[PDB]
């Protein structure tokens, strides 16, 4: 359960992001492919593109960057309360997408290294504690949501 301080630390850095949400996408996405390269074949419009700038220009992408950023931030401003948000994403990720909880270890992992990378002064040692609070309760609730559903994940 996080803390109220560890919520505000949380939404504090999620702010930084909000000034640019696709440029704060891109580099997600950029990280975790370069990462886990198998992640980059669940998708089809840029399962292909070989380099950084390829990546950076690709507008699919883009696009994709800001729908993950858009969810998730809605999510992390409920605070913990996000069953109804998590319920359309388990759905389609356990039934259509068929994404492992390894995977979303992966890009929870991609999105703290982008955020200290590009904000280290607002994701200090206790707000990279609060922010990895927030996704590891939100990697457990959409992994209780696929078993519901009958994925494993
Ligand atoms: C916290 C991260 C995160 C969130 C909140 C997220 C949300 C999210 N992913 C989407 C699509 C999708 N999401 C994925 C894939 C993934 N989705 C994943 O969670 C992971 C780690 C993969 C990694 C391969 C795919 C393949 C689609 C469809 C993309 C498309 O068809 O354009 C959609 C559009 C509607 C739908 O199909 O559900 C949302 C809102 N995606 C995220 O990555």
């Amino acid at each position: 359960v996080l803390s109220e301080g560890e919520w505000q630390l949380v939404l504090h850095v999620w702010a930084k992001v909000e000034a640019d949400v696709a440029g704060h996408g891109q580099d997600i996405l950029i990280r975790l492919f370069k990462s886990h390269p198998e992640t980059l074949e669940k998708f089809d419009r840029f399962k292909h593109l070989k380099t950084e700038a390829e990546m950076k220009a690709s507008e699919d992408l883009k696009k994709h960057g800001v729908t993950v950023l858009t969810a998730l931030g809605a999510i992390l401003k409920k605070k913990g309360h996000h069953e109804a948000e998590l319920k359309p994403l388990a759905q389609s990720h356990a039934t259509k997408h068929k994404i492992p909880i390894k995977y979303l270890e992966f890009i929870s992992e991609a999105i703290i290294h982008v955020l200290h990378s590009r904000h280290p002064g607002d994701f200090g040692a206790d707000a990279q504690g609060a922010m990895n609070k927030a996704l590891e309760l939100f990697r457990k609730d959409i992994a209780a949501k696929y078993k519901e559903l009958g994925y494993q994940g």
